[PDB]
């Protein structure tokens, strides 16, 4: 069973004739093919794909650092889960502890292994090529509980494991590496991740994921065609102008032609000639334009409208990659744009998000989460306008100073507002009063 | 193993068949190529491209001084990884020693040895051509553990050494240098570093980055091609505007129609010829048009859609390399800062990433190297801020002193008039208090 013990189906029920019976093929959509990510992979060179790739893996990047060293607060933490929660003496280290492994990607640090931020351009590349991110997670050898590295996977090398019943395993080796059509390798579920963004219910579908390459893939052939087509008018056309028709009686012989020519570039060729104009006597001259005087890139709009689909689909605005914007451009806030990148950020962010926790975090149990964060506005000016506040609603000066780790102050305990000292200074007042007619009240019945 | 021990292979499990036992080829994508870091070469002179290089090292170039000895704060710093840390005796010096040994890009002050702008610069160039950087890290000869100096070597020649059984070496000699396809010299991991900006997990990169010159190649080439194109019109064409067909009942001879020429010449060329107009009693005359009559560029718009198409690859705005931006309508955070944040800012968080992995990891884990931006802390706002934390926190007396300025007799006060009521109230709850117990001492001797 894919996600457990079901009383509905959720495979086709009669087992259809996979290529192998350890492994579930990753058929096409329409089961034309079954071989979909050797197809993909020729597209991952196409230079519009690529530039979405770098783009979205440069802007992921920038939160690649721990957010507690970065003075801007820009990057990734780890936090307990509860905002409530004030965090023990131990579990502060336990925090750090893990957000330093996520920064070497592991136990120790070694240059040789990637870093977080190649791991994340290395996924972020995955999805957006194949829709399926996989790494494994290595534990100790000694100690099966403790993890100690996690690596990204060639996702192209990665497919279900089945029982042979045709039924996917769960339980067992769920994951099976496969090389030149044999298993290499197998992982459980505790070992390998996988990760899909565009899932689906079609029974078909077996758990895999869909890339956007596949959906437009008529619009990555067209726009191919069409780059050929404009390319070739150079690397294979003819340029020449035109056809000059000189004719007489006879054509000339190739002698005459060949020195006729070379009368022509002795005397016109290059800026020596620029400006003279032949004469020349034959009894009519005809000149036929085989070309437009003019030439420029067809199929514009074409490619436009086309690369307009791929953006769309891929969630990116067309005017970040350098195209015009055919829904009209033009949409404190840092810019409009800005909240674009975020629309495409935000995705990819909690997805990242969500595999970090389900697979790393999840080793160290529920009390704590992993969370990316951007800054905050709470300069120096922010943080004493919010305290100015604070110290008339709630704060005594010394407790202002502690958060400082200022000594208190006599003449602190006080909020700052002038009604708060008016009514000190009764209550001063009225404690003199009730000494005074408690001391005469016992003076008068020590009289009486 | 390529990063570590696992059980995923990481490389082709078959040897393919690479053209030297000891490395790793550097294999076009499609693996159509083999010497692709050779094909690359050729293109180091494009006009684009070495604009886009120029561009971005002078923009990084600024960054290199000390921010510590730049007064509008402009540069980078070395600083402790802890914000909270208050820095110790030595580790001060040990800071500053740090900052000093990146600057001179040595141990010692020497003439010969690049300055730490050219390194930046070098690694920049090699970043956007290659997409592979690589640096040696030397020792002191009679202390391993102390590094000397760190040098930018030329990416070409750097290649992932293999074992025999066609295995990336990991713990040994990870890397050689090979020129002229023969083994000059080799390296530990330890020794030399390797950075890539674009990985891949594609089993057949093994480990290599990817250029976009690589991935731009066929743009650069129809570019290269419509250049040609243009140029060739004065360099290689016929700008012949057209022909002057005179006809009679003959052809003239040679000679008639040179003295014709002489005649021509002698009547109407240049300035001095320039408004008279000939009178000719030919049978008929014909002048046949074989060129527009305005020429101008062909395929401009060609141009703009292909360097647009390199710009996004390289993430630049078109507009500060020469270019209109297809992208259409141009309409605290600026727009500017936008081609800052694509491109520049990954930049200087690799570099960043290089030098702390590389060469601050010799000096352990407390210390961090960072760009660091400027800052708007001018006298004016600091002292608003201190006007504020004057009445929220620090008595006069701080203040002064942390201007180094002797307290005052009269400070130890905050400047709020409400912290001063409290303790003109406070004087006479003492001074109640003092008589009320004076009282009660007289009383009980009274008693």
């Amino acid at each position: 069973s894919l996600y457990g013990q079901q009383q509905a189906y959720a495979e086709p029920f009669i087992e259809m004739m996979d290529t192998n019976p350890e492994f579930r093929d990753k058929r096409s959509y329409m089961k034309n093919e079954h071989n979909l990510h050797d197809v993909l992979k020729k597209f991952g060179n196409n230079p519009i794909l690529n530039a979405i790739i770098l783009t979205r893996s440069n802007q992921v990047a920038m939160y690649c650092q721990p957010a507690r060293y970065s003075e801007k607060g820009l990057g990734f933490e780890v936090r307990l889960r509860d905002l409530d929660a004030e965090p023990g003496r131990k579990e502060k280290e336990e925090m750090k502890r893990i957000e330093d492994f996520i920064v070497n990607t592991g136990k120790d640090k070694d240059v040789d292994r990637d870093s977080f931020q190649t791991f994340c351009k290395k996924i972020v590349r995955d999805t957006y090529i194949y829709d399926q991110v996989n790494f494994e997670k290595v534990f100790n050898k000694n100690n099966k509980t403790k993890l100690e590295k996690f690596i990204a996977v060639d996702p192209s090398t990665i497919f279900y494991a089945t029982d042979k019943k045709g039924k996917i395993i769960k339980g067992g080796k769920r994951f099976v590496q496969v090389v030149d059509k044999r298993v290499v390798a197998s992982f459980t579920s505790r070992e390998l991740a996988m990760g899909i963004r565009n899932p689906r219910t079609e029974l078909s579908s077996s758990g895999y994921g869909l890339s956007e390459v596949e959906i437009a893939m008529k619009e990555f052939i067209a726009y191919n065609n069409t780059e050929s087509f404009n390319d070739r008018f150079f690397s294979h056309g003819g340029t020449t102008r035109g056809i000059l028709q000189i004719r007489s009686d006879q054509q000339q012989s190739q002698h005459a032609l060949e020195n006729f020519k070379r009368e022509w570039k002795s005397s016109l060729s290059g800026i020596n000639g620029s400006w003279q104009i032949p004469v020349v006597m034959a009894d009519d001259i005809k000149f036929v334009n085989m070309t437009p005087t003019a030439n420029d890139m067809q199929f514009e709009k074409w490619l436009n409208y086309l690369i307009n689909i791929i953006s769309a689909l891929y969630g990116i605005d067309p005017a970040e990659i350098g195209f015009p914007n055919r829904g009209g451009a033009t949409g404190d806030p840092g810019k409009k744009q800005q909240q674009s990148q975020n629309k495409g950020l935000q995705p990819l962010l909690r997805f990242i998000e969500d595999l970090v926790n389900r697979h790393i975090i999840s080793e160290y149990g529920d009390k704590y989460t992993f969370q990316f964060v951007g800054g905050d506005t709470k300069s120096a000016t922010d943080k004493l306008n919010i305290l100015k506040l604070e110290t008339q609603i709630f704060k005594t000066v010394n407790e202002a100073r502690e958060e400082q780790g200022k000594k208190p102050i006599e003449g602190g305990d006080i909020i700052l507002d002038a009604s708060f000292l008016q009514g000190t200074a009764q209550l001063q007042q009225d404690k003199q009063y009730n000494d005074g007619k408690q001391k005469e009240r016992l003076q008068m019945m020590m009289s009486l």
